[PDB]
This record gives C-alpha cells, structure tokens and sequence, in this order.
C-alpha cells in the first residue's frame, strides 16, 4: 500500500542566524522511509548545519542552524518512500529574514530559559518570555528535540518549562520555541546542571 505523509512540514519564516527545522511524519505497510530534499536535491545530515532526526512514530526532523542568507533558504521537500514502487511528497519553504525585515507581529523571545542548576528533588521553572501576533505557541526542546510533556513531571506554565521533583535525567540543554503564523523564533540554549 502507497504510504501516507500524517504531518506535513510547515513553511517557516526564521530570522537569519537562528534556527530552523521541519517536522514530517509518514506510515504505510510496508513501513515508508523519509528522506528531505532542498531544490530538488537530497539533503544529507552529514552537512554541517544540517540535522536529520528520526524518531518512533514514522517522524523525521530536518533542522538547520545557524541558518544563512543565500544558502539555506529554499523550497524543501519531505519525501516518504515505501521502497516498492511508491512515494509521496509535501512541500515547505525556508524564508529567511534579515535585519529588521520581519514581518510585523513575528514572535520575540524577550527573555529565554538561563544557565541553571537545581538540586535533585526540588523544582525549576525555566523562563520563556516571548511576545508576538498572532499571540505565540511555546514548546520546548532538550537537547534538540522536543520535551516530552506526557512525562508527570513536566508542566507548563504561562509557556514556562516547569519539572518537579528534579533528577539527574533532566539535566541537558535545553531552548524554547515560540511560533504564530508570522514566524518561529528559538531561544539560545542553556544548560540545566542538577546538582546531586
């Protein structure tokens, strides 16, 4: 049976220097692959700048950072392929704003998550300030994919990243996303060290 694209990546609007990625997801019998293509062309992780995340549930993440002008900004492609004769594809493009030609109400991230170290057992709160409009989405990523929030510990608040009762296993570098229609802007990252 030909494979069916779930999730389709989304065009993104990034400020120049920042990050940027596409989520796609896929399933069929038999099982399709992902693979991206920009202009028309593969594109391979082992690219500096470029990273190809799989993980369970048929998704595949194409993340770029940091994005530069003239180089990165074009139509990608997510292609799912069952490897026995079928393909689907969807399209999204990179556009790439520099210097203050943001579209109006592109999201600002006024103050993001700081360096921060929380003794095992206690909770902290990391901070995400951003304003935009539309009003923005937050989520938050560790170590380069996102948080799972299904975990009992993990909360938001306000778009603040909260985790009660600390362990060992939260420590990692961790950044926030806020996102309307007007543009997705990533927070630098910044280590959370647990302190045992």
């Amino acid at each position: 049976h030909p494979p069916e694209i779930i999730r389709k990546p989304q065009n993104q609007g990034v400020r120049v220097g920042g990050v940027a990625s596409f989520y796609c997801a896929a399933r069929g019998d038999p099982p399709p692959s992902i693979v991206w293509r920009k202009n028309g062309k593969k594109v391979s992780g082992t690219q500096s700048r470029y990273t190809v995340l799989e993980q369970p549930g048929g998704i595949s993440i194409l993340r770029i950072e940091p994005v530069r002008a003239g180089r990165d900004d074009a139509p990608y492609e997510c292609v799912a392929e069952n490897g026995v004769g079928d393909a689907v594809s969807a399209d999204a493009t990179l556009t790439i704003y520099e210097g203050d030609k943001t579209p109006a109400g592109f999201p600002v991230i006024t103050q993001g998550p700081g360096t921060r170290v929380i003794e095992v057992g206690h909770t902290v709160l990391m901070t995400c300030k951003a304003i935009g409009n539309p009003t923005p989405n937050i989520y938050w990523i560790k170590n380069q994919t996102k948080v799972d929030m299904s975990n009992p510990r993990y909360s938001l608040k306000d778009g603040f990243l909260q985790i009660e009762n600390s362990r060992e296993e939260d420590q990692g570098k961790y950044e926030c996303v806020a996102e309307n229609s007007m543009g997705t802007e990533h927070s630098k990252a910044t280590n959370l060290y647990v302190k045992v």
